[PDB]
């Protein structure tokens, strides 16, 4: 209808792909857009409920879009939360699809952080992809801070009543996003704390290359075209794939190689970034390589 919740108007369709998933929203109330995930009432596969859960576990962060509300709108149910700007895509594509090193360290820098915030809060993010990293708007003077969106695949990895990390296990079944995802994803093993930063790394080089190895794998089911991406990341030294980024190889090893259970040295892990970025006389400036073009709205 032509309402969500006392005080948002539903306005029009945004974004690409969706399919009306997304709409601008305003606040009536405090005269500011804000974005309305719909989600249709008979849905298959309900995501929009257990996501807002996860912002509410989330709570107030840097860098976590501000939600403002759940609840129904006509034959959907809407979460309004935080207008955001472009994603990393986007914007990957507005700078011809390949970020300088110092722009892929300065989004590299924060995401480390917003992912051991996301950890901190016992939830594992488990959908890493350029899609899900959004800059802020001029307005809310966080335009420079990369925001982190999309938990409807997020999974608290901390039991809340055992106090426990979850389980290992296996013979879970591939949904995510391939090309970002942890090699132990592709096994089929439980995703933890690990894979969200590996699925990070990933995601660096793919910035900083241009491209993945594994990008154009195509095949006749999900199953086999997860299979034969996975087989090319293992495939692919670290050595290789990281040619040219020896502090990127450097974080991709350490995080392949931590235990399921183990928390990440997420200091280590800044610091092989932050020290290359100073050691490169890079300044933390924000001046990204998007800064100066044309970036799409909202
Ligand atoms: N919080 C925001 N803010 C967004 N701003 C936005 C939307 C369309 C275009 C541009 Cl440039 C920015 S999208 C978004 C979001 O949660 C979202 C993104 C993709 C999607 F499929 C559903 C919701
Ligand atoms: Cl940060
Ligand atoms: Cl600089
Ligand atoms: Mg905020
Ligand atoms: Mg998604």
């Amino acid at each position: 209808v032509l309402m969500v919740g006392p005080n948002f108007r539903v306005g029009k369709k945004i974004g690409c792909g969706n399919f009306g998933e997304l709409r601008l929203g305003k606040n009536l109330y405090t005269n500011e857009y804000v974005a309305i995930k719909l989600e249709p009432m008979k849905s298959r596969a309900p995501q929009l409920h257990l996501e807002y859960r996860f912002y509410k576990q989330l709570g107030s962060g840097d860098g976590i879009p501000q939600v403002y509300y759940f609840g129904p709108c006509g034959k959907y149910n809407a979460m309004v939360l935080e207008l955001l700007g472009p994603s990393l895509e986007d914007l990957f594509d507005l700078c011809d699809r390949t970020f300088s090193l110092k722009t892929v360290l300065m989004i590299a820098i924060q995401l480390i952080s917003r992912m051991e915030y996301v950890h901190s809060k016992n939830l594992i993010y488990r959908d890493v992809k350029p899609e899900n990293f959004l800059i802020g708007r001029p307005g809310n003077k966080t335009q420079q801070v990369i925001h982190i969106i999309d938990f409807a695949l997020a999974k608290e990895y901390i039991d809340p009543e055992t106090k426990k990390h979850i389980p290992y296990r296996e013979h879970k079944s591939l949904t995510g996003t391939a090309r970002y995802m942890s090699i132990n994803t592709h096994l089929g093993k439980e995703q933890s704390r690990r894979d969200d930063l590996e699925a990070l790394g990933h995601m660096f080089m793919y910035f900083l290359r241009g491209s993945l190895p594994w990008q154009g794998l195509k095949a006749d089911t999900l199953k086999e075209r997860y299979q034969k991406i996975g087989d090319t990341k293992r495939a692919t030294p670290i050595e290789v794939l990281c040619e040219n980024f020896p502090e990127m190889a450097t974080y991709l090893r350490y995080v392949r190689r931590l235990d399921f259970f183990e928390k990440p040295d997420y200091d280590y892990l800044r610091k092989l970034f932050t020290d290359l970025f100073d050691r490169k006389g890079y300044m933390f400036d924000y001046e990204y390589d998007w800064i100066g073009k044309q970036l799409p709205t909202p």
